[PDB]
């Protein structure tokens, strides 16, 4: 079901090498949907190459446009398993920090601040 349960580390790995060679100016993040939510969507991918220069609070608008959500729903994300300590500094400062050992960036979203 989950990215990491699809795809072995060596996979994972593998793959964010690829990103680095072919998108070098990308930064490689994992989307999921929180295994519990009931009332977003699930997205049409995985895998996004968002720009190292949009910060957090840029990304959250990217990921609210592409769930197409209205205004007074709620959207909460998750960056390696917490919350994000500010949505103002660029995802280039967030990955060196927050990225696994895989080297993706993992992220999960859902309606309640309790995942
Ligand atoms: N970069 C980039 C993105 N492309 N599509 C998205 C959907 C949600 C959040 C970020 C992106
Ligand atoms: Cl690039």
């Amino acid at each position: 079901k989950t990215f990491k349960q699809r795809r072995t580390f060596e996979q994972r790995v593998e793959d964010v090498r690829l990103i680095r060679e072919q998108h070098p100016t990308k930064i490689p993040v994992i989307i999921e949907r929180y295994k519990g939510e009931k009332q977003l969507p699930v997205l049409d991918k995985t895998k996004f190459l968002v720009p190292d220069h949009v910060n957090m609070s840029e990304l959250i608008k990217i990921i609210r446009r592409r769930l197409q959500l209205n205004a007074n729903q709620a959207f909460f994300l998750l960056v390696n398993g917490h919350s994000m300590v500010s949505v103002s500094t660029p995802i280039s400062e967030v990955y060196e920090s927050e990225k696994d050992e895989d080297g993706f960036l993992y992220m999960v979203y859902a309606s309640q601040e309790t995942f």
